[PDB]
């Protein structure tokens, strides 16, 4: 699912800034 992990690490950032 590394295809998967990948969109969720740009997510993780905007979390952080909103």
């Amino acid at each position: 699912i590394f295809g998967a992990i990948w969109p969720l690490a740009l997510g993780a950032l905007k979390n952080l800034i909103k």
